[PDB]
């Protein structure tokens, strides 16, 4: 299924994608040598990573009289990504793609953007609120659908498709300061633990001031009002 090579379709789903000959970026899955090549062209350095060493060398190859190399073979979630120069991160690992390859990635590297295509169901699975993950990667990172992958651009696994998405940081918020108190809270709030967070004196004014109704469906927004609240409460 480490299919999608066709330099048509790796063309136009680049499209709409922020990178350039300035960026030095992350491949976080090799693949089948597809991507890492149209990057490498695309983009001033590329690095890519993939574990098992065959692949390395399919990659190694299907770039000659290209030499922005770099096609490490270990696991991602090992990986120690950079924490001083800039950059960005791309991975064509849908299928393969967990949650812990997403948090490496976004609360473990200081790339700043984030361009993956993953399953559009788990796209949500990173969109939507009283969902821990996202209320976690939402308070640095900015998820957006930026593109659909139809047709079996890829080879079968279908029920579903996939979906090219977008992670750009912001400075913003969530202090590391108070981000362990952030984290209680996300934690209380998708455990529906409201009674570890505020009293009911304030999960009302809490929920009021916020403009809160659909209580079951928050807009991180409102979370956000809501954790800041909070933040400012002391009983």
């Amino acid at each position: 299924q480490n299919f999608i090579t066709s330099k048509h379709n790796i063309d136009k789903i680049m499209t709409n994608i922020r990178l350039n000959e300035h960026d030095n970026i992350f491949e976080i899955g090799s693949g089948k040598g597809h991507f890492t090549l149209e990057l490498v062209q695309r983009c001033n350095f590329v690095t890519a990573i993939e574990i098992d060493h065959k692949l390395c060398k399919t990659t190694e190859n299907k770039l000659v009289d290209h030499d922005n190399f770099q096609v490490l073979n270990k696991d991602i979630l090992q990986f120690k990504f950079p924490k001083n120069q800039s950059y960005k991160i791309f991975g064509n690992i849908p299928y393969n793609i967990s949650t812990d390859i997403i948090r490496k990635i976004v609360f473990d590297s200081i790339a700043d953007e984030i361009y993956l295509i993953v399953e559009y169901g788990f796209a949500k699975r990173l969109l939507n609120t009283k969902r821990s993950l996202a209320l976690f990667l939402m308070a640095e990172v900015d998820i957006s659908i930026l593109s659909m992958v139809p047709r079996e651009y890829f080879h079968p696994k279908p029920k579903v498709n996939s979906s090219l998405i977008r992670l750009n940081r912001k400075k913003s918020r969530i202090s590391h300061k108070d981000k362990q108190k952030y984290n209680y809270f996300v934690m209380k709030w998708v455990n529906k633990e409201y009674k570890k967070i505020f009293t009911k004196n304030q999960f009302n004014n809490s929920l009021k001031h916020a403009g809160i109704d659909d209580l079951n469906n928050i807009s991180f927004e409102q979370f956000l009002s809501l954790f800041n609240s909070y933040k400012l409460f002391n009983k």
